[PDB]
C-alpha cells in the first residue's frame, strides 16, 4: 500500500508540538 506510511509516523508526528 504505502511505505511512506512508516515515514509518516516520523514527519507529522514531530509536529506534535
Amino acid at each position: 500500500e504505502m511505505a511512506l506510511s512508516k515515514f509518516f509516523r516520523d514527519f507529522i508526528l514531530q509536529r506534535k508540538k
